[PDB]
């Protein structure tokens, strides 16, 4: 099948509003877009949740097939959560100029401990994009495991099978560990295959 | 597994920080840590939007996915195109159900009564700013009768899951129950078909 239909170039961003200025930002976009019959929309105007963009490392051990997960607490993950504690990979805004792999590479270092050897892209995408701009970007790295050690966080090792079946029982579940735990469950055997060459 | 719970929580304060369409609200609160002791008084910003349903509509005999096209904007500064492939997806109001909703916007966003359903994973959207949950349900469809600005598109679960892979689906929710599918499609086909 054809996939979409319209590019950047059919949509007119008017203008943009920074409606609340602190840590984050929510910006209002007013703008017009094409319409799947031909015509042009009128003018519309969304909230956007302003906050930056992230890069992710999933750290991956493919000598002994296990990850390395950061815990700490996520107050938003209160009022829907059993415990605001959540199973996390490693994180860390992206400022101008720095590339993904630079952050997730740091990111591992001053956040878990850990070295990292070789990269390689998982997938990048928009958190929720009905309501804000953000993009994480995720990289799979090759880290050992066993030296793992480490805003107050606590990091956990784990086999690979147990991390992606506490995916499977909700015990994992902010996208970027579901999604990168999937991914790893979906290329572990070529990954290990590469990666112990 | 994770250390504390919520009685080693002490949310003093939401302060509303914003109130439009969405919501942001300053939590302000203090927490156990993990060599000992409570934290002092700490804020954050926690963008407040509800939670949401999701269905990954599925047809188990022939191998297929409905995905539903439209404009999100927030995604310009960062995609090829503002125009995503989607999941059907609603938000949960008051009282309501995965299951209603998810049902429901399915029939509404595209046209498509709904057989049985299985829960795919319910996540937290981005849980270091925003409070969003969405649970995930794959739906028995018939992509036969697939039918805001929305345009439907009936492909292959092949399809639909390269498109994962190169990038051309990237957002959250459709990453999720479209790898969900990759990893369980056999077993699927065979319990809808069987």
């Amino acid at each position: 099948q054809q996939g979409i239909t319209f590019s950047k170039n059919d949509v007119e961003i008017i203008a943009r509003e920074t409606l609340y200025r602190g840590f984050f930002s929510l910006d209002l976009y007013r703008f017009r877009h094409r319409l799947f019959n031909g015509g042009m929309s009128g003018e519309i105007t969304r909230e956007i949740f302003e906050r930056g963009h992230a890069a992710v490392l999933l750290p991956f051990d493919p000598v002994r097939d296990e990850v390395v997960l950061v815990e700490q607490i996520r107050i938003a993950a209160y009022d829907t959560s059993e415990s605001p504690w959540l199973l996390e990979m490693v994180a860390g805004m992206i400022e101008a100029g720095e590339t993904v792999e630079d952050v997730a590479r740091r990111e591992a270092l001053e956040e878990a401990g850990l070295e990292v050897g070789r990269t390689k892209p998982i997938l990048s995408y928009l958190a929720s994009p009905g309501g804000t701009s953000e993009r994480l970007s995720i990289l799979v790295g090759e880290v050992d495991a066993s030296t793992a050690k480490g805003e107050d966080i606590r990091v956990h090792v784990v086999s690979r099978e147990q991390a992606y079946q506490w995916v499977e029982e909700g015990k994992i579940d902010n996208a970027a560990s579901v999604i990168a735990l999937q991914w790893l469950q979906l290329h572990y055997h070529n990954l290990r295959n590469e990666w112990t060459k």
